[PDB]
């Protein structure tokens, strides 16, 4: 109604979305969420943007996981709005692991910067890249504070990150996946 706040165990909004191209469907394709979600499969959404820090730092992580779990679940990689927008002028006084990016202004900018990330980051093709639309309805949909993790399975929240200081914890991630793989 007036604000969004959505919940462990709920539907998983089905937001709208676009393509980001990750090759080995036509880029910028417009799609939704749960299109990447596929049977019983757990579907791994990783919600962030080349400025937030403690996203970028953890996407080496998210490789990993990709790599040792991608047989048995979907991942996707949805690029928000910038966490810290780029003025152009200040020079980070410290080597920095990630890079800058101004604020979007339109679409075509923020799939750009979606682009960047994969390149410096070395996402494979089967971390499938989505940027959110203008409108940023998968931001508000899925109550991320600059960056979140929420696994999607049977059409439902699964697992959905919190809000205390070090709830953003992709081995958590692996816990949940190791927890759903097991006997």
């Amino acid at each position: 109604g007036a604000y969004k706040q959505v919940k462990l165990g709920e539907d998983a909004p089905n937001s709208s979305v676009v393509h980001v191209s990750n090759p080995e469907t036509a880029d910028g394709a417009e799609c939704h969420l749960l299109d990447f979600a596929s049977a019983e499969r757990p579907l791994v959404v990783n919600f962030g943007s080349a400025t937030c820090p403690p996203f970028t730092r953890q996407l080496p992580a998210f490789r990993q996981l990709v790599e040792e779990f991608s047989s048995v679940a979907d991942f996707l990689l949805v690029y928000i709005d910038e966490a810290h927008p780029s003025d152009g002028w200040a020079v980070p006084g410290d080597s920095s692991l990630s890079f800058e990016v101004a604020a979007h202004r339109n679409q075509e900018d923020r799939c750009a910067a979606a682009h960047q990330l994969l390149e410096r980051f070395s996402l494979p093709p089967q971390c499938q890249v989505v940027a959110d639309r203008m409108d940023n309805n998968a931001n508000v949909a899925y109550g991320v504070a600059f960056e979140r993790v929420c696994i999607v399975q049977r059409r439902k929240i699964a697992y959905l990150g919190g809000k205390g200081p070090f709830s953003y914890n992709l081995q958590e991630v692996r816990s949940w996946l190791e927890k759903n793989f097991s006997k």
